[PDB]
């Protein structure tokens, strides 16, 4: 089939770092990818790295072409724009929709934790909605192996963004790399919850850390969070990273396991 391998890049999604992501359609298929274009002036790393991955709360890569020092990512394009955009200021978002997204975030870092990647920057810019509001973990620029041939690395690299970022990796040398993707994860559930994110980051001199600490949840944003979800904010947003909880029991939670959302055409007589 002739003209089959042309894209004409039709729309801006995003830029940052020295990037954009570009809506590209097929030419003769219609078929829409979204196109990562950097200009190498890491990115092998990231190509890597996508290149293990196969999951529907992923976002999937399709491969890459290099032309000169533009590299060319393909990659899943997201129609519904990122999570970010869903979450109003304040208010946040009804708690069903919220629980749904929760899940499919747990479905998506249970599976880059099972192949030892972790993410590093969870947060609702870099959590991406398709057309039917199915979310997809996207953008593996800070991304790294945590473990291989079974045995794990601990971690000593700071990165991520502040407000996401676990206590252990503003106060220890070294830090595993699974408690941090799932603190990221409360902070995320937070913000559905609250439309705010709790402190600008979890250190000691953070005034509103501190009254988490000590149980102010009579305060913002925790007022605003229902009692049952407050509880699992309560077991993820754990300072010692060793007795916070893991993905396998907040698979186990009331919260989490509590009915809230009717599925997604109908006629009477
Ligand atoms: N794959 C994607 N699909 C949709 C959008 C997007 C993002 C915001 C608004 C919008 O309408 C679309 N963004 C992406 C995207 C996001 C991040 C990356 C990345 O790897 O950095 C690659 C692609």
């Amino acid at each position: 089939v002739p003209f089959v391998e042309d894209w004409d890049l039709v729309q801006t999604l995003g830029e940052g770092a020295y990037g954009e992501v570009q809506l590209a359609v097929n030419r003769v298929t219609e078929e829409a990818v979204a196109v990562k274009i950097v200009d190498m002036k890491n990115i092998k790393k990231e190509i890597c790295i996508n290149k293990m991955l196969n999951h529907e709360n992923v976002v999937k890569f399709y491969g890459h072409r290099r032309e000169g020092n533009i590299q060319y990512l393909f990659l899943e394009y997201c129609s519904g724009g990122e999570l970010f955009d869903r979450i109003e200021p304040d208010i946040g978002m009804p708690e069903p929709d919220a629980q749904r997204f929760f899940h499919q975030l747990m479905a998506g870092v249970v599976y880059l934790h099972g192949i030892g990647i972790t993410h590093r920057d969870i947060k609702p810019e870099n959590l991406l909605l398709d057309e039917r509001d199915n979310l997809k973990i996207s953008d593996f620029g800070l991304a790294t192996v945590f473990r291989y041939n079974n045995r794990e690395r601990l971690l000593n690299k700071m990165c991520g963004t502040l407000p996401y970022v676990a206590p252990e990796l503003l106060k220890r040398r070294e830090f595993h790399a699974e408690p941090v993707d799932v603190w990221s994860c409360g902070i995320v559930l937070t913000a559905m919850l609250a439309g705010e994110l709790p402190w600008d980051q979890p250190s000691d001199s953070c005034q509103e850390y501190s009254d988490w600490k000590e149980k102010k949840t009579y305060l913002n944003p925790w007022k605003k969070i229902d009692s049952a979800p407050l509880a699992l904010l309560h077991k993820i947003l754990v300072e010692n990273p060793s007795a916070r909880i893991t993905i396998p029991d907040i698979k186990k939670d009331r919260w989490y396991n509590k009915p809230l959302k009717k599925g997604a055409p109908r006629v009477t007589s």
